[PDB]
């Protein structure tokens, strides 16, 4: 499974049936249709005690990894039930800042897309929590070129040493809080992982407010390779799955 013509999104339900599942993601969302929810509790998210380990290019994006062996960096309020732990994050992102996002606003398409991903701790591991419903939180932040984001840089600069799949190096002592906007406001609905396997996990959490991030940036993103050293140069770009049917969904705000 890939991104390109032959492996891409419109492919994947061969493997993978769920893609055209009931609660698939990544959805448009329709900021008129979605409601405010004042049942919605306080959005928590509490990363100073984060660890980061290390970054590594898996083929499909870059992620860094954080030690979750401990209640470190967690998630929780809002829409959730409990405590969920950061594993990972990563981004989506095009080979053009008109797209990039996998969601999208009133059909509007961010240059890229941020994912912390975390699991429900009651369930006491990354891949026991993929056979729940509830298994796992994604935040999800769009990202929109401009100004440069300074707590970004230090990924940024790391990323020719990752150039190609299976290749990973240290990424101890980064701040993922230097990553957030000002605005915890959000849109919640619940889906899936974006990429292979597709599982229907995920309680969805978008941030309404994108941060900027400079062209400079974006661009060595686009530098990093799909495939592995040695192989002909595919360059990660339009890593991205577009809008799937809302189906029998909600969106919830935050806000009103
Ligand atoms: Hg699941
Ligand atoms: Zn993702």
């Amino acid at each position: 499974w890939g991104y390109g013509k032959h492996n891409g999104p419109e492919h994947w339900h061969k493997d993978f049936p769920i893609a055209k599942g009931e609660r698939q993601s990544p959805v448009d969302i329709d900021t008129h249709t979605a409601k405010y929810d004042p049942s919605l509790k306080p959005l928590s998210v509490s990363y100073d005690q984060a660890t980061s380990l290390r970054i590594l290019n898996n083929g499909a994006a870059f992620n860094v990894e954080f030690d979750d062996s401990q209640d470190k960096a967690v998630l929780k309020g809002g829409p959730l039930d409990g405590t969920y732990r950061l594993i990972q994050f990563h981004f989506h992102w095009g080979s053009l800042d008109g797209q990039g996002s996998e969601h999208t606003v009133d059909k509007k398409k961010y240059a890229a897309e941020l994912h912390l991903v975390h699991w429900n701790t009651k369930y006491g591991d990354f891949g026991k929590a993929v056979q729940q419903p509830d298994g796992l939180a994604v935040l999800g932040i769009f990202l929109k070129v401009g100004s440069a984001k300074p707590g970004l840089q230090k990924v940024v600069d790391v990323l020719d040493s990752i150039k190609t799949k299976g290749k990973s190096a240290d990424f101890t002592n980064f701040d993922p809080r230097g990553l957030l906007p000002e605005s915890l406001d959000y849109w919640t609905y619940p889906g899936s992982l974006t990429t292979p396997p597709l599982l229907e996990c995920v309680t969805w959490i978008v941030l309404k407010e994108p941060i900027s991030v400079s062209s400079e940036q974006v661009l060595k993103f686009r530098k990093l390779n799909f495939n592995g050293e040695g192989e002909p140069e595919e360059l990660m770009v339009d890593n991205w799955r577009p809008a799937q049917p809302l189906k029998n969904r909600q969106i919830k705000a935050s806000f009103k």
